[PDB]
């Protein structure tokens, strides 16, 4: 890149963002939703997703 500032974790990420099998959409398309159409917060988005990941998945 040259302009703005993706690569804290997070492109790499959001292609696997896309996967985790324990939540809906709705949510998930939430934050990357503004991931692609709005590449602002996306970070932060990262990190708030990776937390609604164990919000909803099984555990032992």
């Amino acid at each position: 890149t040259a302009d703005n500032k993706f690569n804290k974790e997070q492109q790499n990420a959001f292609y696997e963002i896309l996967h985790l099998p324990n939540l809906n959409e709705e949510q998930r398309n939430g934050f990357i939703q503004s991931l692609k159409d709005d590449p602002s917060q996306s970070a932060n988005l990262l990190a708030e997703a990776k937390k609604l990941n164990d919000a909803q998945a099984p555990k032992a």
